[PDB]
């Protein structure tokens, strides 16, 4: 009856309008669980698309979905549901590519979620607690996008992201709150700009601001309006700099996104731009701020910040335990952006999150620009107590599914929950 | 077994971030059912608010939570979980009045929703089995929102929407895909003329255009950038005038939209204007196209238009069967949008669903500007064959959750499912 | 366990006492169901018969019941019992005739309705809840067979059918016993005038009346004896004229069965005989008013009377979604008796009865002359709310089985329960 | 679990239009059974009638009904389903009358037998078995109703009711098709005679013959028609005279059927009379042949054809075992008619029947004029060994269903199933 007797893939739409995959998988008593994708350098997990042009402009996943049907299936089906770590394993083994290039890093991903769900299905217990044990309390505080730069705006303003967290807040319950009527009191005051308040990938606005400096101080400008303040409750700010974006040789070209003027730095210059940032502005967290190949740009930087400011690796890590491991000997960074589509398994995204725990680094599990109705991310973020979540603004349910999830598990914790704040940062 | 032992809501985000509900019925046995709410003249079914904007500036709905934890939970704690008629009868008769604004319109929906949920749950059947029965075959043709105007943008365009139907798709799911790639070929279109390409509520755009007509035919230029047709297969076009917006005395007021310079039309030439666009442009369907208290508008416009174009009533019936039996028999119109929550419960769904059936008028199916990551509305669909369906444009997930749900029905029933097209217009 | 173990099917005998045949089918949990076969052109279903005039006049049914134990259920053992679609689907590809008439119209229906009943025996819940969802309320407006003529008596009368029509009973039950106590106040006056009280098939009188006014009149005499109206409560009447039983060429003759001075009619005399009778009594339903063949006279027929009365075609139609499909277009008649067994399965049967509904004719579920102790008609009735019924006098188990069902039914909704009476005939 | 729960009456209606009941048994253990009733001097089994002309002419049975809702409920939930004895002991004792009058006879018949179809269905074995043990194979030879007279006719005979019997039948399966044979075969004589040919409640016919003569060798005339011999295999015939419908003083006066030149024959010339016809005709049956209060008449009776003739006491015991006790010793007669409901309970009905067959008597089930769709006398009759049952005509269904539930039985015993014909009458 545990036995999972069937595992099948579909392909459907995510939230940009691009097809993904999602797996279910059944198991002879009747436990059920589905798994939906999210969308997704050389030394990462990559999906498999059709790159048939003419279906989808070749974003199709039938061949991944084939995969799982015709392939992975007959290799899973006989296991029990519960298994979890064996069951990832001979994925990894039945695709033998280090990228999961065959079978595709998304056929398999979808079987890895969608395994774990249905065994917490089976044991009727929630999804977090199959995960983690029984030791799940921490709600995590959230990095929420507000203003958007660079690759995904038009505005003069060079950093990707611009996020707000409130960690200040008593609870997740209030800091979602916190973080949506500062939403709204932004949506107020670009209408008043006659700025675009129409909403991107992640439900952020991406305004024709002045500079990056107006759009930092526009938002503490909606954050004070809502009757909270700027560093206590904060609330305060975040960067997703994505500076492998406009990196040049060994410049950091301003130019790109920001215009004529704007200044190219060096790797010397961009870690004293970022501290005049830190010094002016309430930030707390970093994100790439410098380039995924530049090291020793890296390690200057959290020895001039990482004391007092987490510095997220994303394209620096891509969620790889070998870029990760490098990272707590040279010291690079202190923080990791645990995405679980950029690894391929749950398996290989716990022992991410536990070497990055061991070393004092924080994991902050994140989201995709393009997400579906699943909300796995965030039943992940308790399970492991990591304290920190990165999914999206706050005006689209591919984000607010996120959020909803976070809400039945606290509230399904009761007084057990645990709101760390500005605590969830025990790397400075 | 099949009693109905617990009733439970909690408060939740919508896809605006503004506060909504969701309802989890339990049963002995262990059946369980979650149905989400979607946000909502003076004859409709009212929503209740706290009315303290010292959270969520007064949209809180803490209230409405209490009211099913509190009430309406005493009441139906005990019922069979499959006795829905009795129980949102039950719900009616306790809330004591007809907009249903003492417990709210969206506390009894929500636990309207969960037990049909729940009771699918218990008897093991798709949702949509066991609204419709067996006989549950008609995969909907899809209205999709592509293009925004009137007051969801800052464009010279009166129409509030713009929307694309795959009339002649072989299949829903080759139907969404057309739509997709409609919208991701428009898209490009846009970037290339320099204009937003920033979603909106509905995911779909909101761009700059010259007007009216610009816009409708930037659609039929990307409909054919996708290799389509347009009014074959098709691509054909539907509007949401929402006239009643721009109505005064006894005009239609343009220049609230269109600029100094636009046509204050009467209900004779408003009629006329519209007529224009139907022989100009491949559209079949038309909301709204009248002022919702405009009947001899109404009337007039079924008389001119009603044998070859689509009529959606949805201001006009506001979901009201006293309203629809009007319309039905002054022939008011030939078609009425179906709004779950502005209506109460599924009973009264189902009611004015059949009640429209069997007067020729089509069923719309339709979804909410504040919409979850909950999919009921694709059962409903196809629980009714309704054949038609509107739920958004093809990015966000509030939008893409219901065109996923429509993907895994059809994929269930296999060589039953049917997709009617064009035929779906049993009213034309 | 769900799944079909077990389909086998007997003969036995109708009301008639000609054989048919009744097929069970069993789950391996144990739901049961059996199905019985009524008694039953060139384009409808097509019962199969021995042929062999020395078994029960050429009548038995042992080469359908042979079908079904050596044929069918090797193809439907294995589906699950609640994939009706699907199974109904299966025996009309594995006949392969239009009529079924390789297998037997006899044969395809009993397992079709054998393995609903199973079906709603396993999820226990109500046949009619299964059939038709979870809002099934509509208890059907009776026309009951009370007098007889044409082929069906020896009196000079030329219609072949006069039903009386309780449109003003507050609820069926109460129906039912208004038309019981005008049809035992009719036999009262049968016997005052000498005549016979003996019942035919259906279990209505066929007195040797004067003809037909006769006989309309002196049914008029008893609704009014029993202490009812006439066209109010009412009770109203209705025509099953099978004009095709004297239609010749192109001439209504009457002299067929209503003697030597009997008029012969053309097409435009035959509506103006019957737009007559309208006027003068109170006549709501006129069934087969005009020949088989006859499109243009049923055509004017409907100009001329469709608006204030029902037009029910039956040998019109022969529950043949193509002929009625061409009734709509063509707007020959407003309404479409069903006959369960003239057209095979219980999904045809479903889906004639929507198309009727979405172009605003009415679907009256109708027995034949050879019933059996089988009420799934009834079943029928309320799941799909047709509003009307139409299953005989009220003198005849066979006929008697099917008002008891509606008063299980109308007992188990309670004051769900709903009774459209006048307002059935929303055609109208 | 095999605890009574539930015990449900509501009213309904029979074969002739009059209102009877009908009462589901539940048990906890979710068993159901469902018991209709047929419609039912002053040492008998009274039905409880309403009274109220208003409804049914007095005919309503809601008073019945309210007492198996309201008083014998509280009495029997909470019994064993599998107690037969015991719970129809506890009805009798609860009305405390010997006439069942106060709650009614059919509200406790309906009960009884409720319980017992109940029980059948939780043991999970046919209602023969359940009823009977083991050692159940019989299957009755059928007396089938075919011609009627005297009180159900106008024709000049003063005989009630003339029957078939295929004694010569192999199995019970051909003995039906024989009768019904027989019956099609004197339709149509019927018609060439100019005869009506419509049914009366038992499904037989009742032409306008010369005389009781004519009327036995027309069915001759028929038998001999279908191929049949005539007492050999046989068809044999049978007759129920009711003659205490013609008696008077001490005469069995004739002429109150058979007009004016009917003879008055004494007790003496009424013997007489039925000698002349056993010997001219192939009569093997005589129902009340003589008056139910001419006791003399009967002993007479048995003395001169209680060797060769079977003689039925109907009117004469009225199932009652004080009677049949009486002419058991009397020798009176050698048959006794078994009516259900003339009785009250099943136990009731079993106690006769084995006191009949310990005297040498043979038990008869019989039908009523109004009965319902139900079928337990036929499981009465295999149950039991009877070897015979008196259940109508070849048309009706109210008597076709107990022909289809024999064959049924016949269809489950196979190889085990008897037919003893002629050997059926072990009185002889």
């Amino acid at each position: 009856m545990s036995i999972i007797t069937d595992v099948y893939a579909r392909e459907v739409l995510d939230s940009r309008g691009n097809p993904t995959l999602e797996v279910e998988v059944y198991t002879e008593s009747g436990a059920f669980g589905r798994g939906m994708v999210p969308s997704g350098g050389e030394h990462e997990a990559v999906e498999l698309r059709d790159g048939d042009k003419s279906r989808y402009l070749g974003l199709g996943t039938q061949k991944a979905v084939d995969n799982v049907n015709n392939v992975i299936a007959d290799a899973i089906i006989g296991f029990d549901v519960r298994d979890q770590q064996a069951i990832d394993r001979a994925m990894i083994a039945l695709d033998g590519t280090p990228n999961k290039g065959k079978l595709g890093a998304n056929a398999i991903l979808g079987v890895s979620i969608a395994v774990a769900r249905a065994a917490a299905d089976y044991l009727e217990v929630p999804l977090y607690t199959y995960l983690g044990g029984f030791n799940t309390k921490v709600l995590p505080t959230p990095m929420m996008n507000i203003i958007n730069g660079g690759s995904h705006s038009d505005a003069p303003i060079a950093f990707q992201e611009f996020m707000i967290l409130p960690v200040g807040a008593p609870s997740f319950k209030e800091g979602l709150r916190w973080g949506a009527e500062v939403f709204h009191a932004l949506k107020k005051i670009l209408k008043a700009r006659g700025l675009v308040t129409a909403v991107g990938d992640e439900g952020g606005f991406a305004p024709k601001f002045e500079g990056t400096e107006d759009g930092v101080e526009t938002i503490i400008e909606a954050i004070e309006a809502a009757g909270y303040e700027a560093g206590e409750n904060g609330i305060m700010i975040g960067f997703d700099c994505a500076s492998s974006e406009f990196y040049d040789r060994k410049v950091y070209d301003y130019t790109k996104f920001e215009g004529e003027g704007a200044a190219v730095r060096t790797s010397a210059e961009q870690i004293d731009y970022l501290e005049e940032l830190v010094n002016k502005y309430p930030i707390i967290t970093i994100e790439d701020g410098m380039d995924e190949n530049d090291w020793d740009g890296w390690k200057a930087l959290t020895e001039r910040l990482g004391k007092r400011v987490q510095l997220v690796g994303d394209d620096f890590f891509v969620t790889n335990t070998d870029y990760l491991a490098r990272g707590i000997k040279e010291g690079a960074a202190n923080s990791i952006l645990i995405k679980v589509n950029q690894i391929g398994t749950l398996t290989e995204t716990f022992e991410a999150i536990e070497m990055a725990k061991e070393a004092g680094y924080t994991a902050v599990v994140s989201h995709r620009s393009g997400e579906t109705e699943d909300s796995t991310i965030a039943d992940i973020a308790v399970a492991t107590n990591a304290g920190q979540i990165k999914t999206g603004s706050l005006s689209r349910t591919d984000r607010i599914a996120k959020y909803n999830q976070l809400l039945r598990i606290e509230d399904q914790l009761g007084e057990v929950a645990v709101y760390k704040g500005l605590n969830s940062f025990y790397n400075l």
